């Protein structure tokens, strides 16, 4: 069963801006997604200090970057806190609305798209390089969900019946046809070294 939802107008506008604005520095999407994973790993780690059973779903805290040229996907996998259905449908949109407003105001004052993470909406930078984004996520006391959007004003959520993850999030970037450089080992390594070199969890770049 697949549920279809409308983005808030402000978030649809942000996604359109990211898709339509001419901006060549697209590589910053990876820093934003790795930062989000690092934050999620920080969160499960700190919560586990007062409730160690929150790691029953997996003790290892890490990030995997998995390119697949057959599928034309780049996947960012973490074993962080994960997201609930309530996050996916309601709560993330609440903070994304205020963050988008501040980001738009900063852009009008001369800021550039690379500062998007300062406004809490860095996830949507995925649409600099992806025509579709699928997010598989599992939070401790909730089901495994698949979120998906090709923009256009809507997203879907369904219960995921794929390989169980234990706990964490996979962001699957279905790359635009002209953005396949982000499947190349040398290019991904270059970007991680430039923008994500002090992340406090192992980042494993898979090879194909
Ligand atoms: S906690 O609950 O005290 C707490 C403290 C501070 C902040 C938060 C809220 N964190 C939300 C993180 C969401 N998120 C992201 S970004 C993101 C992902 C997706 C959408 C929108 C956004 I904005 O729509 C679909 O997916 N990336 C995350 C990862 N990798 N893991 C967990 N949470 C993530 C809570």
């Amino acid at each position: 069963e697949v549920e279809t939802f409308a983005f808030q107008a402000e978030i649809a506008q942000l996604m359109s801006l990211i898709i339509n604005t001419f901006y060549s520095n697209k590589e910053i999407f990876l820093r934003e997604l790795i930062s989000n994973s690092s934050d999620a790993l920080d969160k499960i780690r700190y919560e586990s200090l007062t409730d160690p059973s929150k790691l029953d779903s997996g003790k290892e805290l890490h990030i995997n970057l998995i390119p697949n040229k057959q599928d034309r996907t780049l996947t960012i996998v973490d074993t962080g806190i994960g997201m609930t259905k309530a996050d996916l449908i309601n709560n993330l949109g609440t903070i994304a609305k205020s963050g988008t407003k501040a980001f738009m105001e900063a852009l009008q004052a001369g800021a550039d798209i690379s500062m998007i993470g300062q406004f809490g909406v860095g996830f949507y930078s995925a649409y600099l390089v992806a025509e579709k984004v699928t997010v598989i996520t599992k939070h401790n006391d909730d089901e495994q969900y698949a979120w998906e959007s090709s923009a256009g004003g809507s997203f879907t959520v369904r219960t995921d019946t794929g390989e169980p993850m234990g706990r964490g999030t996979k962001v699957i970037l279905h790359l635009k046809e002209d953005q396949t450089e982000y499947l190349e080992e040398r290019r991904i390594k270059e970007i991680v070294k430039k923008h994500s070199q002090f992340i406090g969890y192992p980042i494993t770049l898979f090879v194909e």
